[PDB]
């Protein structure tokens, strides 16, 4: 078969264009993010709502007074609030590892700052328990969450004051997990075949 | 801006659709292979003419009696010959390492066989301009040839009996080379931005 050899339609998958809290200060190449006085949100361009799906996260700079809250958030999330704030986003906290959801905050693993590259992994399993766990340098930190909400779900990062992080949807992982399988968030770029 | 949220046109590259020794037996996927009798050869999707490229070959299983010359080809390379026969590529052989090009084998690295991870550099004018280099695990082995003929250059591989091997042209390698620049086989699938989209 040639089926394989088509033409097919592929968009970059980034940081959103306008789906973000203006006072956020993100690159040219939409791919870094650095913070402002309070904390506040930025969603990626694409979502997921059914299989597994993986990027990661460097801590490029995390000067003293600065952290961040990373994960995954629905598009109702308040972009203007720390990620985890409300029943819409799932995050990890830099300082003391501590997993939000609902603005109460749980033990869940120890905290983690500047050079540090963080992994999100979320599966949303069709009619299967859903799943969001977090790794720290390709080591796996445990469930952070089971049964969540139904929706779709865009990584998200909240920042809080002038530190620095840089998203890597993929498809090249620094520390590609061992124990999982999973699509990297760049395939959510993949759209329509062309004929020829 | 707006530009880079754009969508850009891509096509997959893989060993050929029709651009093969018909005896070589190729998964489904198109990017694992494997050899039957007397040497063989199958080239890739497609070719460059300029700047500096990249790919790699796993050597899934290579039995005691089999063999295989990796490298590169040109259009007219023959595919019923191992590859390195003629004036039109040039390959690396997993028996002794040796470096072959119009049917002469010279001395090059030591050998390589089952479970190595090889990599091939090529660098093409632009700007002893063109180069062709060959990496072994991650380990650069040395510059194979300079100055070689003028043309497009096809990934390609030949194999002499039941060997099996798998080729990866990007974007992710297992052992990135760390000393030079280039981009991945791969990029020559992007095509064309547009609107749709």
């Amino acid at each position: 078969s040639g089926d394989l050899y088509r033409a097919c339609l592929y968009e970059r998958v980034l940081l959103a264009l306008h789906d973000r809290a203006p006072q956020l200060k993100i690159s040219d190449d939409r791919l870094t993010v650095v913070g402002e006085k309070g904390y506040s949100m930025v969603r990626a361009s694409h979502g997921v709502r059914k299989g597994a799906w993986y990027f990661e996260i460097t801590v490029d700079e995390m000067p003293p007074d600065t952290a961040a809250r990373l994960g995954w958030s629905q598009p109702l999330g308040n972009l203007q609030a720390p990620l985890g704030y409300d029943k819409f986003s799932y995050s990890w906290r830099s300082k003391k590892g501590t997993k939000f959801h609902q603005s109460i905050g749980k033990h869940y693993s120890s905290g983690y700052g500047q050079g540090d590259v963080l992994g999100f992994y979320i599966n949303l399993p069709e009619d299967g328990s859903s799943e969001i766990i977090f790794y720290k340098n390709g080591v796996n930190q445990g469930v952070a969450y089971k049964d969540i909400f139904e929706g779709v779900y865009f990584p998200a990062i909240s920042l809080y004051k002038s530190c620095t992080v840089s998203i890597n949807f993929g498809p090249c992982f620094k520390y590609p997990p061992k124990d999982l399988t999973y699509r990297p968030m760049s395939d959510m770029g993949w759209g329509a075949v062309v004929e020829h």
